[PDB]
């Protein structure tokens, strides 16, 4: 079995060979058709702080995949052998306060696949049975594959109060925050605006808001004032950039709601009687995606063909070309990328 | 002024020559440019056992109306002549415990235009300013004409949990269901069943709805199974029918919503225990429109063409021809008609 | 090991003596302290029709019960051998609608203990781990008992918009009804009216309720109007009795929420248009427990004592002296009755 | 009529004679018959940054009182001469995105009594019509006089998932920290912790809160860890003190509530992906009083006995001697201190 690992504290990624492990009590073998990258697997592969103090190597990354569920474990009734499944990546104790709660997103004891144990980036995978998504079989693995992070786009755009009939800005373009575009603009928002300063990426929503800023070009503020009236109801952020932060919380009408996934870089400095209380506003912390209902909600946009992830996967490399891959990452160059473990 | 009127207790209206009505504090006069019928125009053209105990003549009707507010009553510093408006029917007290919790819709004192007294089928109507929503000058005024209905379609779907990425069952593709249909696929619901015995209806919403069915030519029951493999997560019931509503009730799955604007002629066998409590179904009954918030919603989708009402526009004709008006929305072979109470 | 069981399609129960049985993998062996009976335990005495068309003798019986955890099934790490524990009488499928949508109160699959299979009327009873609920070991046994009905007033109070600073209408003063005064008082709810015929057990919630009503002897409706000045926010049925349902709802004022647990007997005459879409009403049908969330909230009232509920406990009998048990439910001349299992 | 107003841009107040107002259309005059004193208060009686910035001499101030309606203006249909009322000191525009949504306590265009106009620190004040609570007659005016405040207390409560059947942390005990205490324990709320360094407050919830806490004496956080086994669902900031509240957000567990009403003399440090994002918090601006919700609530509350507020009204005062009042709330040796107006 091929697989990409990370074998020691130090930058990049070691393509290495495997025995193909076996799944037993509750667990069940993938074989892997697909899988994409994002920041978190650039951290690993940077080998910076994040992953210094996370990452314990000898680990197989990778935590966005989709593939065939090869074999199950003794007892193992669900998935089946044969199924095309996606995957969570999230592992939930199913034991501390948030899961009696009902926010798996946050378990205290999250182990994610790819980053705490072996994950896709590999012809063949064991994983919880319970994290395995059915999907229908004619939906592409490439697209499967990418459910995951999609799944954080879900879940930020309907938290709170959604989106549908509201005016929304989304900061970020990035891979996830143009998922969100897809999301919004399928949910009946409107207007739409996104703003990122990357041209490249801001124009790949284009077809989704009914207004892209360039917040180096143009003032954002004013741009929203003209397009909405006042602000927008809805502030999707997923840039971590501090300015932008502020900047999206203006935008806000007092009252409005502020769904957060962007993390920052570092602490920002945060005027919470201005930017927050005095405005009554609501700033929804996302992370994650809300166990199983994040996953119907977008899977069934995905299902009914309400989105189409297709325009987001730009690349598909074997996963033996892994380096450029994450040229590409670094880059920023691409949106999605898909690695075939098969190559 | 040209305006058609309920004179006596008995079948039909009357074309009456009015004089022109005068605004005075707190109100405004609107010039209509159009104004549409309903259902509730065909019980009073029909004095049927709903009408006689609502109407007392004479009685100007028409409440689905848009127009230009050709003049404002003293101290009415909105809207502003000029504008073009559309005009929500319910007129609130703002002295009932409905009001103070801000469910204007269900306001204990509630007076509707054209129902309880002068309405917009007349080139012109007084009504309280605070019940007419400016438009955008370049809505056309059709349009604008029917914001009204689609508020109930729009309060409907928005109303419990929404619809994005939800499965929805819409009974009932009358003018209201099919602009839910409308709604509910522009919000991202999926997938999206309808369905209706009219075939001429049922059609509109063929661009819409995922799957159309014919309750008397399939077994609707089944056709949702088939179509999500069990059931669907709400169900919209705008049809009034008690079978549809049994049969709406069981396409649900346990703890589903069931969103019911349908009026049923009369009191339906309802087994609680088996329909809503053991199922954990909830039932919102819906009235009228959110003051303010279903508005915002609704036309934030049609002034961003989230949604197009349009192809519901299926004829139009001057006032002077509501006769031949009535008779058609009478045959349920159409769909949004348009009188014109200028000719 | 001594356990009450129904051994034939008849009625009333049989005292027999089975092995003690062996927890496996994934379930519990509980010792049980303290069990309580409610109407569904009733059925199956009395051997009607729920029963008959639901009960497959041969089977211990009992679905309100608390003990320690004797020993555990192997690979069970949760709970604990020493643990007090409440145990949730529902068994959820894990692979049907209702929960992936989180909605496990309504597990198209469930299985009730001592309903489906054996229960806790015996000194040890086997149960899946993952529905024992820990408690304080300093919590009484007879009250932990009783945790589980307690849960179905706890639901039905918080479901939708709570009840606190409202003005609340409680039909059914029943143990659950009574759980559920105890619980609305303590949530701050007010003014708080209860009603239901019987005074035995109107009595019961004087020391919660701010009116104690007797439709029989007072007009319900009028004192409502006399206690809020028109109608309450929140109605909560508890009797399953028509007349007090349409009651109730005529009670509340337009917009308000009528949570239902109450299981009519026979399908109810319903006036859909005018007892709940006119007066844009919501019904919510309340099953069951919200998996966890009931749990946490219930408890939460328990064990720092915001509730009380040991006035509800009436009688204690020894399980050998169930037939005086059972006749006390059929009389209504008791509230919760705790049966001994050890005598 | 005597009144107290600061007449330039300094420190202090002075009592002055002014003559009694008038009340036009939509509007009336109250006879002031109690008032209190607060923060805000203070700010302008200091003359520090925040009133510079935002007082306009000559201004009488005082925002929070209660009297009776000793005349209307023309047209004025509600309330009425005689009826006893607690006055809205936010006087909003019923034309801003704010409004039209419904979200009145944050009116792009708010004014406030006592702040931008005349206030309640005087025999007699005019206010908008619209901003008058009719109270019964038999509650002391002195408690109607804390009702705005209090309301801070509910709106902020009430906020979100609410507290009922939850742990709660309430990081503040100052005047409208303590209301919190007293509607928490009241809404069932449980463990109930309260933490503030100054112990003549932190006293006053003694009987509300389950644990008292010092931060200086005592760490906040393990205390909450003993408490509770983790963390608190709910956080209700009311203190404004940074180093509270990141304590106060370290005590959230991942996925709960912090609701801020709080004000922050200064930007705070905020490490957003970390106190936020990461562990799925939600952060709630609170501001004002939702109007009417949060009215109907706290009276609610109130008029029912849920809840009782005199333990709060430590001192009482004539009005001639604002200066020893003003200077008890400066100690911070002082909750509600009640101006009488007359003397
Ligand atoms: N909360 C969670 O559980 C979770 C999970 C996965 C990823 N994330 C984070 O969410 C964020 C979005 O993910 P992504 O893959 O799209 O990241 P990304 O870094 O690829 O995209 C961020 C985008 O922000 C844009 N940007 C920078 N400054 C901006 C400004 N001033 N105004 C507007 N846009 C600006 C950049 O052009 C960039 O394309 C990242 O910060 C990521 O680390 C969070
Ligand atoms: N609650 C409110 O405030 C409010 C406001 C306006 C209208 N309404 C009511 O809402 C409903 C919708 O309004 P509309 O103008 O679209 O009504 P409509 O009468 O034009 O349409 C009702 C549709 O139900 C269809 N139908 C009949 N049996 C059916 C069945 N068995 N299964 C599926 N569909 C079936 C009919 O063919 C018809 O097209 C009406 O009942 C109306 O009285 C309520
Ligand atoms: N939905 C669920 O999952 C679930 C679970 C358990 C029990 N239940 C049902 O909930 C209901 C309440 O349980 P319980 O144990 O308190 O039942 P119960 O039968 O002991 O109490 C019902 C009460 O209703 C009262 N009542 C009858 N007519 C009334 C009227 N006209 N007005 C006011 N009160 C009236 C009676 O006096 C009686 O005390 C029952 O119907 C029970 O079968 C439902
Ligand atoms: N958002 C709004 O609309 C609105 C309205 C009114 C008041 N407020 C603000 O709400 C807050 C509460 O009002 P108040 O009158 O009760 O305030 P207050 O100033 O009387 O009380 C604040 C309390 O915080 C305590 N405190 C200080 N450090 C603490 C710490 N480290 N941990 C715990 N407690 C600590 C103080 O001892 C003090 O008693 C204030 O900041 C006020 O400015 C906001
Ligand atoms: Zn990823
Ligand atoms: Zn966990
Ligand atoms: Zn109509
Ligand atoms: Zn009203
Ligand atoms: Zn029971
Ligand atoms: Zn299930
Ligand atoms: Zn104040
Ligand atoms: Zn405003």
């Amino acid at each position: 079995m091929r697989a990409l690992a990370k074998l020691a504290p130090e930058e990049g990624l070691t393509l290495v060979d495997r025995p193909v492990p076996e799944p037993g009590p509750g667990e069940i073998l993938v074989r892997v058709e697909a899988a994409s990258i994002c920041g978190t697997d650039l951290h690993i592969w940077k080998w910076d702080a994040w992953a210094r103090g996370r990452i314990r190597p000898p680990l197989v990354t990778g935590h966005e995949f989709s593939g065939v569920v090869e074999a199950v474990g003794p007892g193992v009734r669900r998935p089946q052998v044969g199924d095309h499944v996606s995957l969570e990546s999230h592992i939930v104790c199913h034991a501390c306060p948030a899961c009696r709660t009902g926010n798996y997103h946050v378990c205290l004891n999250t182990q994610i696949l790819g980053v705490d144990r072996d994950g896709g980036f590999a012809e063949y995978v064991v994983v919880p049975a319970e994290n395995a998504w059915v999907n229908p079989k004619d939906l592409p693995f490439e697209v499967a594959a990418i459910l995951e992070p999609f799944g954080n786009a879900v879940h930020t755009v309907y938290a709170g109060s959604g989106v549908s009939g509201k005016s929304v800005l989304i900061t970020g373009a990035g891979p996830i925050g143009l998922m969100a575009a897809m999301v919004v603009r399928a949910s009946g928002a409107g207007p739409i605006l996104v703003s990122d300063p990357n041209p490249y990426r801001l124009a790949f929503a284009r077809p989704y808001a009914d207004r892209l800023v360039n917040p180096l070009e143009e003032d954002l503020l004013e741009v929203v004032r003209r397009v909405t009236g006042s602000g927008v109801e809805v502030l999707l952020e997923f840039s971590g950039n501090e300015a932008a932060i502020h900047q999206g919380l203006m935008a806000l009408i007092p009252g409005g709601e502020a769904r957060i996934l962007g993390i920052p870089s570092d602490p920002i400095r945060f005027d919470l009687a201005g930017e927050l209380v005095m405005r009554g506003i609501t700033a929804f912390g996302i992370a994650g995606r809300r166990l199983w209902q994040t996953w119907m909600q977008g899977t069934a946009l995905v299902y009914s063909g309400r989105v189409d992830l297709s325009p987001l996967l730009t690349h598909r490399l074997p996963l033996s070309r892994y380096r450029e891959a994450f040229g590409l990452l670094a880059s920023g160059q691409a949106v999605k990328v898909i690695l075939d473990p098969k190559a």
